[PDB]
């Protein structure tokens, strides 16, 4: 038995269903990628190590 | 076969590695140049050659 309600809090989301709201609007959408997070690195050597 | 401690005796030294004592303490630097020794030049030429 896994209770359906059980199934909304700890199994895992698909991807087909989406909606994306542009603006003040909701226009529907077949693909959307590319919402990533990315950062540059800094990096600093001295003689020491 | 070639045991490191011969590299130790054998191989060049390379340049990332080092410390700099300046006076009485060490301070961590990134790089470290011009430590050079330079001479002048004296000519004579006679008319023997």
């Amino acid at each position: 038995a896994i209770t359906a309600d059980d199934i909304a809090v700890q199994y895992p989301i698909p991807t087909y269903r989406f909606i994306v709201t542009l603006g003040d609007e909701q226009v529907p959408f077949t693909s959307a990628s590319g919402l990533d997070i990315n950062f540059d690195t800094i990096e600093y050597r001295d003689g020491t190590g």
